[PDB]
């Protein structure tokens, strides 16, 4: 599960952002290692919210620093 969600996050960040999918680790800061900046993220959010069918709060989003975040945030919504 977090295998499937985290390789379906990998992609859609690769394709948004322009990144090639072997700098998309848990680990990866979006801005500071991924390039993105600090209004793509609520985008990339909203495609995420479509992807897996979970909506995430307004407020939780200033606490997402890493691509894992994005993964754990999603894994516990379902
Ligand atoms: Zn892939
Ligand atoms: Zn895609
Ligand atoms: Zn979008
Ligand atoms: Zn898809």
């Amino acid at each position: 599960s977090r295998e499937e969600i985290f390789s379906k996050v990998k992609s859609i960040i690769s394709e948004k952002l322009g990144v090639d999918e072997s700098q998309v680790t848990e680990e990866a800061k979006l801005i500071d290692d991924l390039g993105a900046d600090s209004l793509d993220l609520v985008d990339l959010v909203m495609d995420f919210e479509s992807e897996f069918g979970v909506k995430v709060d307004d407020a939780d989003l200033e606490k997402i620093s890493t691509v894992g975040d994005i993964v754990s945030y999603i894994e516990k919504k379902l």
